[PDB]
DNA sequence: CAATCGGCTTTGACCTTTGGTCAATCGGCAG
DNA sequence: ATCTGCCGATTCT
DNA sequence: GAAAGCCGATT
């Protein structure tokens, strides 16, 4: 009945997944990789283009992503930033509501990092934990939303 | 040679773009700032500033655009929201074809000479005035560093 | 080529027989 | 409507 | 008083 993405961001990998509402059903996951020795604007290109393809395909109601705390050097922040722009303006362009959320709220919701991923496979169904990392952590993202949602207390911005 | 500049932020965008003659001369072909609030939706104001700049970017169609590094950030939130801004850019810059080139602030300084950087922007564009307001003036003055460096051949891509 | 991995987490100016302090940076809300 | 100006600066253990 | 991540190196 509800389809929600979730993303977990960053300009090397990009957690990309999509699930249909607990219990929901994996319909689409994958990581974005992209190079130092690419142009910036290639890499952040790829990423628009590759999450502009997938709202259009998927149309989701919502778009979840993680959110962060601290950033050890400021200049990671920024390329994360680099990121997360992209997502906007694909989101933009799809006309989807954005959601943010943060560790202990995904924690919570859904429990250990190891014991959040049990949770995450359990409410999908799989055979096994997916892969790699910040494609599971996105997914988490996504189910968390699900289940704010599903409280009515939303989270945008 | 023509040059785009840009000074980045999220509430106020600096966009400028420079046409250059060395015996280093230019001049202004356009000016703007691009203004967002915190109570339009996150998606609504990026959304915008990646629409006018792939509008201008079409419009006026630089060999190059640069960007203003930045070397501290108090409260990392602060260089997040601007990694969105230059995020949006991005995939203007990709879309558009347009490589994509950041100097940071003594790069400038060296380079043109803050109020003693914007009296030889103002001097080079053969201006009345200096240019306002500050974001603008800042973004004409990165489009003009690299021009200066990409007069020597030392280009600083992304 | 995947995946895995371990390190480094801001900076420069000018000053202070020596490594010190120092400021820089921008976004939300108020006139 | 527009510039102009001030203040804060990472949680949760 | 620690939380992440990106790079550039491996294997």
């Amino acid at each position: 009945h509800m389809v929600v993405a979730g993303i977990d961001p960053g300009i090397t990998h990009l957690g990309l997944g999509v699930v249909a509402v607990l219990k929901a059903r994996l319909l689409h996951g994958e990581v974005v990789k992209t190079s130092p020795q690419e142009p910036a604007k290639e890499r952040v290109g790829r990423i628009h283009a590759r999450v502009l393809e997938v709202l259009h395909r998927f149309r989701p109601e919502a778009v979840a992503v993680q959110e962060q705390f601290f950033y050890r050097q400021n200049e990671l922040a920024y390329k994360v930033g680099w990121a997360l722009g992209a997502v906007l303006v694909a989101a933009f362009e799809a006309g989807v509501p954005v959601y943010a959320y943060g560790p202990m709220q995904v924690k919570q919701a859904l429990a250990a990092k190891e014991e959040v991923a049990l949770m995450v496979r359990g409410i999908l169904g799989l055979k096994e934990a997916p892969r790699p990392s910040h494609l599971a952590d996105a997914l988490a993202i996504a189910l968390t939303h699900a289940f704010y949602a599903r409280m009515g207390t939303a989270k945008p911005l």
